């Protein structure tokens, strides 16, 4: 397995690593059908997603998806670093496949 | 996807944003049959309600309804300003369609 | 849908509210069987149930006990005032059907 | 029906109470197959279970066992004062039955 | 069963146990499909994961996985030394079966 999200990040195709080192500005959630999916941004604007679970997501992802959502919250409510974001660049905005929280 | 949660609440029929930009002054939550929800409270009176799963949710969303009864108790615990809610202004309270988390 | 705890409690036969206006004081959790439950007290020595599942409670509250155990829990840790509690009172302990928290 | 976790603890064979009134000195758990278990021990050497579910354990237990680490680890965590645990010592370490918080 | 990390560890073939006593430098998680699984990282470098769950783990593993990367996020975010580590060392990242934590 990846030893870091860069190398996980480049075993996908239409992904690129956003390196951010910086603490979420702001963190939104939505429960309304058809749009049950998280949005972070960061000061200097830049966007993220977690996507609503779709026909595109195996099984498995269906925990994780959960789980993103629960870490995006905790890290904005306490303000964490976010080092890099690993996102799906085919969809805006950006979808997250994986986040790097460091000092 | 909408980028922010202005764009997300336009999409609905029925809904409005409410920006508040305060901490929550109350939160109440029940287990009473028929009465499973949350209701949260302003400190400028503004109240609004998490609603009972029902037959106007579809099933994707009750995981959701449970997210949002996570966030909000730990919004009020950890004293989070709260930016902006997305509600359907359909019913009262005004129920919580999503909900926004800056500064 | 009610406004408040008062108004929700009012809704059911055999409750009463009790206002604290203050943290909890302790906090007891049970694995047993047939006694899955939770105690909490305050320091006037107020002592409340949440109630182990059981035949009187409809599908639809399993979830929200399960979560009223969850907020018992960070409320007592965070030394969060708890305003006041709605119960039932043709149990001993009393036993949560809702609480508010604020100030 | 207990008000408190000595007169809960008295309800079953092969238990007793342990007053610690302490934090947690150590918390582990373990996702190893057959010892799905966390132990936790206080600076006076004193060491405790949660046991891997099994069948002693009734269905209305398993979830109950789930919040049990989860309260452990959060009251590890937060330093939180442990006043006593009921366990059953009819296990080494012994097991814990229900643990009580407090100031 | 077992009293400790160290003689938990030692019932299974593979496993080392490694002594940080410090705190987790950095916190990896992923969502994307068949890289359902964290990474940690401590300061001198050394790496972890929490494998994907997999036909190697029996189905009472599963929850304990999904507990395990709710330990390390915490951990992570509250700065919680870490005394020990259990790993599978026949896998790269070196795969988390157990943590210790203590001051
Ligand atoms: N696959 C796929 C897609 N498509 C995904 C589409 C993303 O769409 C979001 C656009 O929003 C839907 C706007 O809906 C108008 C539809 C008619 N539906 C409703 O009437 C309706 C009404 C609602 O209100 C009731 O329920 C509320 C609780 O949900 C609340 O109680 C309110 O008070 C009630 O009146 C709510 C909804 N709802 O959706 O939440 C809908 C794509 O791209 C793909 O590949
Ligand atoms: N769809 C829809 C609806 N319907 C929702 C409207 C409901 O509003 C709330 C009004 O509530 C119910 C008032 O209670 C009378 C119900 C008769 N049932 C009971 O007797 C009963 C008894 C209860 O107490 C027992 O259970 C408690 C635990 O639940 C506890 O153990 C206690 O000690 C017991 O005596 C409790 C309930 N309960 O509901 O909680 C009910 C609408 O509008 C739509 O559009
Ligand atoms: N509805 C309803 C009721 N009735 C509810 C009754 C309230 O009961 C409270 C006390 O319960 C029974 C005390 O147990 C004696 C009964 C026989 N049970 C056991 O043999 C037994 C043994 C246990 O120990 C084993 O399992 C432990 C884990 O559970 C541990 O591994 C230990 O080492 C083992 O020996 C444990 C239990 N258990 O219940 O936890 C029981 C009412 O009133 C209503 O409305
Ligand atoms: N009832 C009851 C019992 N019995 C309870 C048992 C006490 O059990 C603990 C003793 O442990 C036995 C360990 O099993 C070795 C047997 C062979 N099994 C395995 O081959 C095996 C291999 C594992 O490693 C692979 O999977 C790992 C993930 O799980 C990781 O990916 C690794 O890289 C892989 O090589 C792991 C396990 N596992 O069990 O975790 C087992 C009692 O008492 C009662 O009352
Ligand atoms: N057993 C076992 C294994 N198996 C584990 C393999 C480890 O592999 C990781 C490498 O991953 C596969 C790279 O995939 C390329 C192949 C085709 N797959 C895709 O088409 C694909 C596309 C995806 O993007 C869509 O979905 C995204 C959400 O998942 C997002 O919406 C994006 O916008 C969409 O375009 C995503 C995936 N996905 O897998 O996440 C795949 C081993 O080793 C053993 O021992």
């Amino acid at each position: 397995t990846p030893q870091n999200i860069t190398d996980l990040c480049a075993e996908y195709h239409n992904t690129q690593i956003h390196t951010l080192n910086d603490k979420i500005f702001s963190y939104t959630e939505s429960l309304a059908g058809k749009r049950e999916m998280a949005i972070i941004t960061f000061k200097n604007g830049a966007t993220f997603q977690v996507e609503v679970p779709g026909s595109q997501h195996i099984d498995s992802q269906k925990k994780a998806i959960e789980r993103m959502k629960d870490t995006l919250r905790i890290a904005y409510l306490t303000e964490a670093k976010v080092e890099k974001l690993c996102v799906w660049n085919n969809k805006t905005p950006h979808a997250i496949a994986a986040i790097s929280m460091a000092n």
